[PDB]
RNA sequence: CGAACUUCGCG
RNA sequence: CGAACUUCGCG
């Protein structure tokens, strides 16, 4: 049901002002698809986060956990872009 | 985490 | 929408 990859967003790997979430939003626009929908969840252990992104009725999620909601969403966008072999920026 | 606040970038 | 920046409140 969900496509997963072991990915973590590291801002240092991307030029300033460029993000996987932005790239995905732009790709959906060009492909005339909806708009990504993110469902984010919290861990009571280390106060860790994960996110499931829905694009073209398919769900994507990293196998890894992140320090914040925003970082988890970026990881989910990476899974979506990368699993499709899409640019994702840098 | 959320909200407010300026700056920046794409629609 | 998204990024950086401070502030507030709660957590």
């Amino acid at each position: 049901g969900v496509i997963k990859m072991a990915v973590k967003f590291d801002r240092r790997a991307y030029p300033a002002q460029i993000t996987p979430k932005m790239c995905l939003l732009e790709w959906c626009r060009r492909e005339k698809l909806a708009q990504p929908v993110y469902e984010t969840v919290q861990r009571p252990l280390d106060r860790l986060f994960s996110s499931i992104v829905t694009v073209a009725e398919q769900k994507y999620q990293s196998t890894l956990w992140d320090k914040s909601k925003k970082l988890a969403e970026q990881a989910a966008a990476i899974v979506c872009l990368r699993s499709q072999g899409l640019p994702e920026g840098r």
